[PDB]
């Protein structure tokens, strides 16, 4: 996998509380951030994890914790389904579009033959290192709870070094 | 150009009507096409292209015409946004979604740095020969009329051979 | 397809009213394009298409378009045609000769089969970039109308950038 | 990310409960398998993951479920750890020894300047498909009873498709 | 050069006598051919070299050879050309149109620079093979009666093998 | 074989009487090193082999000749196996860890089908270069006497070269 | 056909009137010259070719005009068959071996087939310009006279440049 | 190295006991093989390890275990060598030339810069698999006590395999 | 070199007593040849070697030794060196024209700087194999003696195989 | 064949009158040289074609010619056979021991299906260009006699070009 490797350079549109910005790796050096990657935008399955991160957003942003959710739809359909899913609505953080694939294929997290991303999520140190990965078949829900124990936890490490038992 | 060469083999999910179906070149075989590319649903640009050519959808169900619109986007997002556009709603042709890119580098028509397809329109014969191309930047429209002619001299040309 | 991608250099001999002219790649900078190509001068076909357009060229002067038509026959055949043909007479435009077919390839619309090109249109900018084609086979024909209609619209979005949907 | 993609075949020997077998791809067919990498044997660190895992054991084997644990180490040293750790000692699944590192890198799971496996659980249906993914860096916990709910999902995805929420 | 080498096969149309027709290496084939190169129709340099062989054509076609003019132009403007200017109009030979250059290039005659045949004359006797070969740079003239020679000299040397001395 | 061959830059773990320490190729610089591998700590096989140089290690350090044995193990599971093996806990000399087999590699005596390095020794002069070379199946033991007398005559002729029998 | 292409540098032995001399490109810069490619010397073949030439030489030498023979004999070769055959030894131009067969080469006229050039003639001009090429198969005889014409008007076309219709 | 491995075949020249005979890897099939390699015959220093082995070489017969010394020198060398020296004249097993070098390569034995074979051995089992290596720099004897060691051990191991400890 | 290998197929034009005649490897096979390349004829080098070969030819007609001097000139200039040259008229061997260079290649023995051949003596026995080769730089010597010598030594040894010293 | 080409540089041990030296070509430089290639040392073949040029020795000596025989033997073996031999032992020129094979090789002259040199002599002159060549297969001997006459007619022309 590629747990404790350094991310690679990006720069996508994005969605975020009503306005388009624009995302590249520069924005996340300093930083906690995590990396949400989901298949497609207006799909007949609920976004629960989606919402459940957005529910735990606010905490994660005491934490220092940036928040990117990732689709290869486009910035224009983050925000036309931001606006027709209650859900969705609630989401404050940004929505990725990555259209050419390259952000997911950067995490290698590409299924090729769809061209859609896996459901895969990636926690990454202010240094730019991966230091969690989590990837789950549609079905089995990724908990927003342990997330925030995973980065809590990676926060503690960096800080305490080489903890003794 | 891609003019006079044969359409290649494909197989993508759509919308149609309220359902969601399955195409491939061998929905093609034996009718006339028409491929209409377009860059993404839900941008701030104006529909008309696509609901002009739904205005002339009936006349061509007539000639034997079948229309396929396509954008890199999922047949999930065509319903959506033909839940949400009175303009496409109007829609009753196969909207195509193209996620994987390969029915558009098929009619090598991606913008490889963006992810999305060109405006471009072909006009396919019942054996898989496209007879008509057109392409254009976003602002200069394609006119639905202009296709219409641009198909009944299609048609006439296949069964009236050089005059 | 070539859309907005930028003209490559080239160097062809053309008649243009009465004369023989050498044209670059440097004429058309600073300049709006227009190169339609055909298959063949002295065919049976009816040089409608042809004629069409220059009933358009003093309205696409006025607009600071320019015309250019292009065959792979040379620019001799051109003189002849065009003082044999009561349409093809009508041409006030430069009328390209690319028997090399470096022209034609250029713009990736040679028929390798029949040493001709293809019935293809296409719209260039001031900066090289094409902003429209239209291709059709033998026997589908261009209307000038819709030509004009397109070149309007672009040189419309060039002086009005991303304007949105009212 | 190897989600979604069948186990390859392996030939490993482990340490189970004072013995010592062999396991193959053939041991997980038509059973749900945890596939549990860890670094090294005898370091330092707390054997908190492995021991977590051990409680929750009986739970699934009620579901069904099989857990292997992997390393780079051998499995006579697995037995020589099971034998020296109050902890490793209440384990009763069994230890595969790993030394080509051939089990670790099907899983690709190898940390190749280190020659040790990365911290890493895979959940592998009946069929061989990996449907759940975790690794962490050293000092990051993988919370057995998170795993749990997982394989329980991916266990009731398996016997009930499409009863997925619907949306709105 | 191509001297003593088999032509190769080739399909195009042709102008000959007021109406098209299709020529091909079958129609030489127990024949003698000239196949004549010329830069361009309707250019502004005396036909002459075309016209002086017109005249000899009568003669020719009784030696049991057929003339082959050829040009990269289209065979519709060798029509053309044939109607407007008066020496063209003698011609009685077949023109053959060449605008993809295949013919050209199978005699190597092609000057790449132009997308035009090089004036070059060949002699091809019934079995395929060239035994004369004369290029001439534009202004230097192509002596019609001299190919006349070269045809009978080569014509006899066919009947009476390599006649030693 | 690597006869006569300088040893390649190394840096590996080891346990060297209780305590863990690095060793590198700069740590035989000016020294007679032997380097000993040996497949696997905790296995069946009797430590002979290891013992026996364990034995003769008063000697060797008389001579100025250091002792590294080397497996694929890491240095942690050394420790633990020096703990528990009476005969291995004789072993004062560093036990080398090579994980990522990079050092057996270097020797060339990795048995790659298993992951674990060949019954072979090597006599690096205080030059670096390799004077003696050993290796044998298993079974077939290395006698630590034969070893000590190879030392010396490697040492003698270093110190008086040409002086070899003259023939006739 | 090398029509219209500078011919290339060449340094080669040769015979000329009782003495043996070097020729190479430089003795033709500023200057007409004619090489005539023959297959063999003391053939059995009339050496027509090359005497009908010798008799035009005081005129052609008046033209600025140089002629050179060549093929792929020695020069030695070339002394010896200028002094047992009549008709050769009426040659006051060069008569240049060609063993290696690089002249022969450079001018494409080798027939790899037997180590003998084919039966070809080329003008070059002052410039190093080859004008004119005329091939033959064995049997067909090289017009001398014919060879004056093409330099005449070769070397009016140069001093006139073209001169339209 | 090579333990454990295939030997390969190989077909050389020898000298044993007075006559010339011909070695290939057949003749190892079913035995137990010593291949025996040094530098070069007549050099200065004592064939003592050569003698060594010789007066083991009965010994070693019984245990039916075949001796082949091996050198790049011919066999016609290892003959004169046989007849000069006092200790070589002791040896009743077969010595391989390898001239070719070929012998020595299959066993990676070979000093490349002096085209010299390195003072190794090799204990080859009846199946043709190397069991036991030595190999040793100059001055640093091999002792052939220890061989016969390596060789009964080796022998015994196969005889009682998984020997419990 | 090429000791102890097969000549390799061939096929020239040769002048050999007045006539003209055709050899290829196959005139080689069973008999002894020797295959006698120097570099040109009329040149002012006295053919002294060939005429050499010459004297010794009825005695190496006699053991069956065929032989064959060779040039890159054609067959034709041999004719008339040939009855040209007082010395070279002696020669009752075929004398092979090599202008295509192939035969004096296959045995690897062109200067290609020159497009002749190099002063070299093969010995060739009736399976084909090269018993004896001998090359000399201009204005050194060949001796027809001790080729002579040598093509008796070679059909010695071919009648006494391994004949050990005694 | 390597006629009339420069050797290639090369270092080799040698015998030499009881001593064991060096040789390179280097040594060569400014001097007419004989390179003697031969298979082997021991063998059963009558050493005559060796001490034929021992004969001569002393004349090629006068000559300024240098004698160098060689064989993929070590010089070891030549100082061996050199004691054997009462032929061999007449040598006083320099025995090359090639055991790598490449100054045979250089000469173009291994077999290398033996491991051993064929039958070849060179002449090189005191600019390293080969001028003469001889190669025979075993049984047809190299006159020593026809080696000294080649060597002086070799020496005529390099200082009389061209007659």
């Amino acid at each position: 996998s590629l747990i404790n490797t350094k991310i690679k350079p990006f720069k996508n549109q994005a969605f975020k509380n009503g306005e388009f910005i624009e995302v590249t790796e520069k924005d996340t050096e300093g930083r906690w951030s995590v990396f949400f990657f989901y298949p497609a935008d207006f799909t007949f399955v609920c976004p629960t994890e989606l919402g459940d991160v957005a529910d735990h957003y606010e905490e994660l942003q005491k934490l220092g914790v940036d928040v990117y959710s990732v689709s290869t739809d486009t910035h224009f359909t983050h925000k036309a389904w931001h606006s027709s899913s209650e859900t969705i609505a609630k989401i404050k953080y940004a929505m990725i579009g990555d259209p050419t694939g390259a952000l997911t294929r950067n995490f290698d997290n590409m299924r090729e033959d769809e061209g859609l991303a896996d459901r895969a999520t990636f926690v990454v140190d202010p240094q730019g290192i991966i230091q969690a990965i989590e990837v789950t078949a549609e079905g089995i829900g990724r908990d927003a709870s342990d997330l925030l124990r995973k980065i809590k936890a990676a926060q503690y490490v960096a800080a305490h070094p080489g903890e003794v038992c």
